[PDB]
């Protein structure tokens, strides 16, 4: 029913209103987790929910929104920890 997935995005992906939009969807859809911005442009996702919501996000995140330039996501999934308490920015 639950997992945790993990998505590494590469693109043009910063100050483009990316996580926003990811953030949007994720609360949507019940999921919990972050957004962090990596030093080398990229952005890593971890997400914890139910698992058609977490592949509901993955679209999602591989769309992003018109100004972000999507280019490749590479993703995974793991265990749910249930311990998030909210989708947040780092």
């Amino acid at each position: 029913m639950l997992k945790r997935m993990y998505a590494r995005v590469y693109g043009l992906v910063q100050g483009v209103g990316f996580r926003k939009f990811v953030q949007i969807h994720a609360i949507r859809l019940g999921i919990k987790g972050y957004a962090k911005n990596l030093p080398d442009g990229s952005v890593e996702v971890v997400a914890e929910g139910y698992e058609e919501a977490l592949s509901k996000l993955l679209e999602r995140i591989k769309q992003g929104p018109p100004a972000a330039e999507v280019e490749k996501v590479d993703y995974s999934f793991s265990e749910y920890k249930g311990e998030f308490e909210d989708f947040e920015t780092y």
